[PDB]
């Protein structure tokens, strides 16, 4: 049963060819079964490459339900055409410090079919 959502700013720069996103925050996350708060960060991931290079992870936020990052990703070397048939897959993670970590839920933006404004938006968590 995944719950809550994360705010996001997309956007792209044809002067230095990137896309630019920023992960704002989280909000709405539910507490571990424990009862306990989860320590949430972030991987994005610009599909269909899953090696190092696509990687991005933010830092880890301890202990809360609305964790901020503020945290802005840099992708290079990319036409506005190249971003059609890509997508950027963000995937929220519970930082578990003895064991592995806990899926919480992920936005996957079709690039195709988006603005790219810079617009903060809100992603419900799936």
């Amino acid at each position: 049963p995944i719950e809550g959502r994360l705010q996001l700013k997309l956007g792209y720069d044809q002067n230095t060819l990137q896309l630019i996103v920023t992960l704002v925050c989280a909000t709405g996350l539910s507490l571990r079964q424990s009862g306990a708060g989860r320590n949430p960060y972030a991987k994005v991931f610009l599909l269909p490459d899953r090696s190092h290079k696509s990687k991005r992870r933010t830092k880890t936020v301890g202990t809360t339900c609305e964790p901020r990052w503020g945290q802005t990703f840099v992708y290079s070397g990319l036409r506005r055409c190249d971003l059609n048939g890509r997508l950027l897959e963000v995937t929220l993670w519970d930082y578990v410090r003895y064991g592995a970590n806990d899926f919480i839920g992920e936005v996957v933006i079709d690039l195709a079919h988006h603005i790219l404004d810079d617009e903060a938006e809100w992603y419900q968590l799936q």
